[PDB]
């Protein structure tokens, strides 16, 4: 049905307009018959996944280049891709008129949409808050007779991921965040500013703290929201730097470990929340050997762990095999996570680039990085923010793939929203990554996955400027001729019988 | 932070193991927000000071006994807990490693233990120590030029002494008392048995003893260790009795009331001591009110009595009204003060019973008792003895809170180490009692206390084998639901703002 409403604001790529009345959408899903495959297109000169079919040919003659399917070398099972429910997105979210609300859930959630299955829900404020605050502010208040949560919760957060999951067809998963404690529980006494939780795990400061994670989920609960998973702690790494700017709690690794072992690992066992996963970190790659060695290597943290949340910073470098890849080597069957990604945070950038064709690729080059290494799934921050990146009470503004502007009643997809939608449209939970070998030194990104059904889809994404054309072979089924344009991203789909 | 490890030896109760790695202990202090209370239970099952905490809520739900607290209805303020160091106790001490001894002098004296901030030292011999001696044995020497520390003070109670300041939470007070004097100052020439100082006040013999009193201080000063206060003489009537086995000095009241008037207060007050205090009587509660009426009535000695030191023998009844009130209601500006608190003669008990709960009991039901009747401090005897109980040079006839065993370097806290420190951790120098009323007659032993800085402390004890059903009020805050086991001890703590 209907399609992109281009409009230009000077960058290398157009927005999508949406309002109350029209937003870009999907018809229902579709599956091209045996010997055929799909193609969703776009492009910096304004597709936006656009969808085609061709025929897989019997037989292939040539010198160009070749991706070979091998469907033997089994990868990673996905968990899926989503984004973060702030109180920023909230905000923005529901500043909007009611039906520009719904067309803006429906392009995330919906099959007229993306599919996104995770949200990441931050455990009371962040920088994208306009205000301070935890659920539990009294003072030495160790019993948290006085947790609640307060509007940012029930009246923004909680009603809008029920209107997600309500137009949801995926199951989604909730993963929450704490940025910091309480104040009382704080060397330092503040909510920025360099320090920890006071004393050491198994006393009564730690232990208040885990009993906080658990009075979280029953307080979510009781409007009907279970989680999948909680990390450890934002950011840990922060809460170690001196005057760091907005809300944090430090944890070395070594705090982690024992915080995991002693107070939340328990806690969370014994009680009515035991399922929920604990993922650890929650941080940059750089982190990475050195975290998980820390952590996994003590039995008792291990034992405890489910899995490693890693943060990406789109504008900063961190080599995928001396991190991640050795993380894997040394930890096998500890999950690999990618928690929160964004653009646009450097000292010298503009926060926000509308219609940045750039920091779209960006984002499908450093996915496809993901994949390539192990990743399971693949989270965003902000699922909106306004012009300016905002609202941010530090002003620490960044990028977001759906910009909403209040005073229009209007929001704008940008590239970012498309090339992750390429991933999160076509890869439900429980695909697996399979081997994919070029025949040739090229300059494409390419990752195949296999969906839990049997049938294939493939993501190739072209950072040149030059048209490159190619042939994927599936020795199950034939050879599918294509032409990868320049700076362009297509996903394609076919069924093995 | 560590939890009692439980030995039983076939007594009513358990005690806790602690060797030369592991000690039981606690975590620094922590107070909950005004309307949260803390509790310390420990019962005759095996809880050991456990901590928990609850509500103050603001309507009553209980029917039964309650007691309110009366928070502007002041009495004594206290000026500690504590015990002696014997030269048993420190034989005792000494005969652990060096980390073990560290262990029991944080149990006793450090935040991680029970705070004790009062030590009673004997000048020279007394029966708890391995043979007889005075500081000055060689005769005829009353310019007292040979007078001097033996190994006993240098090498084991003032190292300990120093030891346990350097551990304490807080400010600690020593106070002296003396045995008995060379034997050449006394009618009979023995260390034991009936005999006073020749002559009489006023006199050469009478001077004699009184500097000594000086050089004892002198001595000491030396080493860095200054008083809080020194006895008139350790139990003053058992020297009045016919074959007393151990070191003693007798002294009728009268005779105690003139050598205060005419040489000891005179002696110390002309002296660079002249801020310790002197405490009078340091003797049974039976003795009372009549020694105070001799002493303190005759103002040339009164205006050098700064507080009555009494002893309570815990085997043997004694009515406090009759005996502390009266003392009290005859001079009701000098203070009342438990110099030594011993249990275990009873001819048919043994002298140190591992576990024993009755014990403990007795200790706090004493306790109680004294703090109800205008008593500002509570120091019990030995600080530690072996498992005979010993050492001891006559006989063997008392327990002590903690029994070393040399041979497995480990120690055994008893329950009546527990049932001081309900009392010691909690009430620091400067508390002061306050009314506590109960609604109706009841089973309970209970007293209310008010910390310098405001806050409230309640103990409770339940000698019974019945569970009691207890609200306690605080007029400011509001009502505190609880139960008291059966055989057992509780201590509560709050904000009162
Ligand atoms: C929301 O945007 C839609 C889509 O651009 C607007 O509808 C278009 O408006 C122009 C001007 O009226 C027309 O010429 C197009 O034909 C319209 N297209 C369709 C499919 O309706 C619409 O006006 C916007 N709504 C608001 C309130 O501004
Ligand atoms: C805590 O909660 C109770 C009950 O909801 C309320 O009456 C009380 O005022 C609260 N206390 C504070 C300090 O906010």
């Amino acid at each position: 049905a209907r399609p992109c409403i281009p409009k230009s604001f000077g960058y290398s790529s157009v927005v999508c307009v949406c309002n109350a009345t029209y937003c870009d959408s999907f018809d229902p899903p579709t599956f091209p018959a045996l010997g055929t495959f799909s193609r969703y297109e776009s492009t910096r000169s304004g597709r936006r996944m656009e969808l085609s079919m061709g025929p897989i040919q019997a037989n292939h003659t040539g010198t160009g280049l070749l991706l070979t399917l091998q469907p033997e070398q089994k990868f990673q099972k996905v968990k899926g891709f989503g984004g973060a429910m702030t109180d920023a997105a909230a905000l923005n979210i529901l500043a909007l008129s009611p039906p520009a609300q719904n067309l803006l859930l429906k392009s995330y959630f919906s099959e007229e949409g993306i599919g996104y299955n995770i949200i990441r829900v931050p455990m009371a404020s962040c920088d994208f808050s306009i205000r301070t605050y935890t659920y539990a502010d009294t003072p030495d208040d160790f019993q948290l007779h006085n947790f609640s949560l307060p509007e940012e919760d029930t009246k923004l957060k909680i009603p809008l991921i029920h209107r997600a999951l309500q137009l949801a067809q995926r199951p989604v998963s909730l993963l929450a965040s704490p940025w910091t404690s309480p104040t009382w529980l704080k060397t330092n006494g503040a909510v920025n500013g360099k320090g920890s939780l006071k004393g050491q795990p198994g006393d009564i400061y730690h232990q208040t703290w885990a009993r906080y994670f658990v009075k979280f989920l029953d307080a979510y609960a009781e409007h009907k929201l279970q989680f999948w998973a909680v990390t450890a702690e934002n950011e840990p790494s922060a809460g170690l730097l001196s005057g760091y700017p907005f809300q944090c709690l430090g944890f070395t690794p070594e705090h982690q470990r024992d915080f995991i072992a002693r107070d939340l690992g328990p806690t969370l066992a014994n009680s009515t929340h035991h399922n929920v996963r604990l993922l650890m970190l929650d941080d940059q790659r750089l982190l990475l050997p050195h975290w998980a060695k820390v952590v996994l290597t003590d039995p008792e943290a291990a034992k405890y762990v489910h899995g490693i949340a890693v943060h990406w910073y789109l504008d900063f470098l961190a080599p995928a095999k001396a991190t991640l890849g050795e993380t894997h080597r040394l930890f096998p069957n500890t999950m690999l996570f990618a928690s929160e990604a964004c653009v646009g945070s450097k000292f010298w950038e503009q926060s926000v680039r509308l219609g940045s064709w750039d920091r779209g690729m960006q984002y499908s080059h450093s996915i496809i990085t993901s994949l390539l290494y192990h990743v399971v799934g693949w989270t965003d921050w902000n699922l909106a923010l306004n012009p300016e990146g905002g609202p941010n009470w530090v002003r620490n503004f960044v990028d977001s793939p759906i910009i909403v502007d209040i005073t229009k009643d209007t929001f704008y997809k940008q590239p970012m929203f498309y090339h992750l939608g390429h991933f999160s449209k076509f890869i439900p939970e429980g695909s697996q990554r399979v081997g994919l070998v070029a025949s040739q030194k090229n300059d494409l990104d390419a990752v195949a996955l296999m969906h839990p059904d049997g049938s294939a889809v493939v993501v190739v994404l072209n950072r040149s400027s030059k048209d490159v054309p190619l042939t994927i072979k599936d020795p199950a089924v034939g050879f599918l001729e294509t032409i990868s344009p320049g700076y362009s991203i297509h996903t394609y789909l076919w069924r093995r019988q």
